[PDB]
């Protein structure tokens, strides 16, 4: 089917572009119902939890704001007292009560939890390190303690012994994050626990109450008694960061509550409006135009017309750049121009590629016809993932049902790439059985490819090229192709469909647009076309064309400019090539 | 049941049956129950919060459901890709050489999915080709 | 086959094969075994830029065609028998010139190379004089 | 411009005049000297000196700790609001170790890429 401009247009219409936006801040976790309801649970039950999601989603900022709203009984005062001259324990009293007893002791009782004797003989023996130690205290459980320690080393988590030249005693022990979070929340990054090597000591803290202040390699020290831990831990990290953790049965035992962020949200007016109040609450001066352009860039980031990218930190970083280009005002233009400047700043490799194509150092056709040749489309391995055409050739000779992937044989194609070729073979052999086994050796090559390639998305291009080579069918060179194929000759969805279309457009435009160029792609990918403005204009202008297909033969009819049947069609020319090849094959 | 009470739960007959039957399902056997008492307790801890402190049939079926919801993002993605036709699956009609086989996803909690499987036959010399292999 | 050529080198040979098989179909499959060797090569070699030289040598061997030895060749080939751009085109031309000159210049030596590489010829003065002469 | 990105060079040092130490024995590193301006480091040095993660912690969290020695006790040093623009310098390849880390593109949003060649024009001959 042809895709009109109207079918391709996906952008949000802007009314009153310059008008200032005025909207209230959305709650923490908007759009993220799953992770909010897991965290509410973990808060309601005292469970420890882990917040999982890709980088730059804003997971720490949402967590800290959500934690600020909570309220608990004011935390007990927190101290180390001596049970001896070489021994300490961690103690909780009721709150405010150790400013007393600092001096009640200082008469150097009530306070009934502060039991251990154990002081009580410096006159019994004249024997010439005893005052209790205040680690923390606070006036309310609102907000509750909230300690985010990004750098999870043993001293940071557990505290430290200093030695004033050597001895040491109760009062030289400094608290770590675990002490400060008692009666509240301690937040650590899963990557840091693994990287600092502190995962096992941390388990021992949670499973066994062992919290040891760090000592030095020199002379002697203090037994430190294990205390009952009073805190909720939230770990933060990516789906991948938790994988080191999750091989350990102790992890799922300790962190029962998973709070998983979605990488995308529904693209709805409610989330556009949330985004708008979130930006204003961040300090931007935002206009309706700037807001729409940012929301539509988030949809394009997601490669889905129906979803927006949920990564708030990326959206902000781009609005930061737009805001400089708008002189401080976040406008439609400033956002489209911040977008363009990002592409320019990464465009050297394309500028080289385009120039090599213009000089004929890379050989590409974007017009005329040729047999057994097709522009397939690839995406460059390094970010930001530019797409390019890659010339693909098929040649057919008489031989014994061999489909030869030259790239795969030379070690340049991956396993998925190889799988696509096997699957094409499966289709060909089974679709063309009149002669027994196929009377042809086909070879397929990506003509100027010097690197490893992977993926199934050139299956459609490969199969049309092979059919063309069998049937001697000239194919349009002005249309590039992407699409996977299954064994039944059905065309399947592929990735990076915006970059592929756009990169063919860019090659067509640097060579001079003929008026008939375009791209044939999976019907299955309509909801992923969120094409840049320059391509949509070119399609609207009649100067670029997008075709979506469901079957491999539909693509071949378009490229050969003929029908498969209606018979002077293509299927009879394929069968005649095959009969010709079957006769050559018996002298 | 007595082990849970001795752990401190306030337990009802319904909550107890639902926990015992979740232990059988954990074991994947109608005739056996999973012996892992620490897992059974961890789930009753969550149920107990949902029951406001009371361990009931509903609180246990609902603690179960909430665990599945909290791990269901990958399925929610998969289902949506299937609905959009980005993943091509048939669940009706007929076709030759096509079948829905069933696989279990590698990462916990081990969700199952259909996986479309195709076979094609051509004239040739007793070769069975596993493309994936 | 002896482990001295790289993957890109191998790819060029596969691509030549593709060209030959498909270009000469009257007998069915090609009635010849061709072998190609870089005669005094003791090290690993890589690159596609000898594809043209390989394919001319193979065609010569098929047809018993005497080839000029006074002209060296560089160029890649695609499956359609088109010659493609190669790297280091100054060093290649110049190094043949240097071998021709140490052996005594006959007056007819030179190099055949891709039309696609005209904009990369920035040849040293001694070669440009020899061409002018 | 600090070409040699070691922890003492970036973050400063504690000296101990025999032991104690105090405010006035703390020496500044490059990060202190660049406040209100530009700090330039080579991407290869951050990787080679092992100082990439401490450097992120400096930029992401304001933790700048003067280097201490393996002996006896020391000072808590409070994190400050960092005030400086960092430019890293390196080859397309040197940034590849860096770029596997999502924190890198988060912190270094502006890529400034040199072309390996220019147009051969009279204007560039004259510039040369
Ligand atoms: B398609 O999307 O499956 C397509 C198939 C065809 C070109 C062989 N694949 C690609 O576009 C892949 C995507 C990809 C990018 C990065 C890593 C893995 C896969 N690109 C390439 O294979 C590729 C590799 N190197 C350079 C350029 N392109
Ligand atoms: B069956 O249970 O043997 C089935 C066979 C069929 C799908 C090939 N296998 C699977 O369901 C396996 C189970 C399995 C899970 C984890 C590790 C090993 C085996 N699943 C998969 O192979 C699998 C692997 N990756 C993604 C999805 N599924």
């Amino acid at each position: 089917m042809r895709l009109s401009y109207e079918a391709l247009e996906w952008r949000t219409p802007i009314e009153n572009s310059t008008e200032p936006v005025s909207l209230p801040p959305p709650p923490p976790f908007f759009g993220q119902e799953r992770a909010r309801e897991a965290l509410e649970l973990a808060i309601r039950g005292g469970f420890h939890a882990y917040l999982v999601g890709p980088p730059s989603l804003g997971k720490h900022e949402a967590l800290l704001a959500y934690l600020s709203t909570q309220s608990v009984e004011t935390p007990p005062d927190l101290l180390y007292v001596p049970l001896s001259e070489r021994k300490v324990a961690v103690l909780t009293l009721p709150s405010g009560q150790e400013i007393h007893l600092a001096e009640a002791v200082e008469g150097l009782q009530r306070f009934p939890q502060a039991r251990a004797e154990a002081l009580r003989r410096y006159a019994e023996t004249g024997e010439p390190q005893w005052r209790p130690n205040l680690l923390t205290s606070s006036s309310s459980g609102t907000p509750p303690p909230i300690v985010y320690e990004p750098y999870a080393t043993a001293p940071r988590l557990f505290g430290r012994l200093d030695y004033l030249v050597w001895s040491t005693n109760v009062s030289l022990i400094r608290p770590g994050a675990v002490h400060r979070a008692q009666g509240g929340y301690l937040i650590l990054d899963a990557l840091s626990l693994k990287r600092e090597g502190t995962w096992e000591a941390f388990k021992r803290a949670l499973r066994n109450g062992q919290v040891e202040p760090v000592t030095e390699p020199a002379p002697a020290g203090l037994e430190v008694e294990p205390f009952p831990i009073q805190m909720q831990v939230i770990l933060v990290g990516t789906p991948e960061a938790f994988e080191g953790l999750e091989e350990d049965p102790a992890f799922s035992e300790l962190f029962r509550i998973r709070a998983e962020f979605s990488p995308t949200l529904p693209a709805s007016p409610e989330n556009c409006t949330a985004l708008g109040g979130w930006l204003l609450a961040q300090g931007f001066q935002l206009t309706q135009g700037g807001l729409t352009r940012l929301y539509d860039e988030a949809r394009r980031m997601a490669e889905q017309r129906d979803r927006m990218d949920a990564r708030l930190v990326e959206i902000r970083a781009l609005a930061e750049e737009a805001a400089v280009l708008g002189g401080g005002l976040l406008t439609a233009e400033s956002v489209e121009q911040a977008i363009a400047a990002r592409e320019h700043r990464s465009f050297l490799s394309e500028e080289e590629f385009l120039r090599a194509v213009q000089e004929g150092v890379i050989r590409l056709r974007t017009t005329g016809r040729a047999v057994g040749e097709v522009n397939s489309l690839v995406v460059v391995e390094a970010a930001p993932y530019w797409g390019r055409p890659a010339r693909l050739t098929a040649r057919a000779a008489p031989g014994r049902d061999h489909l030869i992937s030259i790239d795969r044989e030379a070690g340049l194609g991956g396993q998925i790439f190889h799988k696509a070729v096997l699957t094409l073979a499966g289709y060909l052999r089974s679709r063309y059985i009149e002669h027994g086994s196929l009377p042809v050796t086909i070879s397929l090559a990506f003509e100027q490819n010097y690197v490893s390639i992977e993926g199934d998305s050139a299956g459609l291009a490969e199969l049309v090229a092979a059919l063309s080579a069998i049937g001697n069918l000239p194919l349009r060179q002005d249309l590039a192709v992407t699409g996977a194929v299954d064994q039944t000759g059905k065309v399947l969805a592929v990735g990076a469909i915006n970059a592929k279309v756009e990169g063919f457009f860019r090659v067509c435009k640097a060579l001079g647009l003929s008026g008939t160029q375009g791209v044939i792609l999976p019907e299955a990918n309509l909801a992923n076309l969120t094409l840049r403005a320059e391509v949509l204009e070119a399609v609207r202008a009649g100067q670029f064309h997008i075709y979506a297909v469901e079957t491999a033969e539909q693509a071949l009819e378009i490229l050969a400019g003929a029908r498969m049947e209606g018979f002077r069609g293509l299927q009879e020319k394929i069968r005649a090539g095959l009969e010709a090849f079957a006769r050559l094959e018996e002298g």
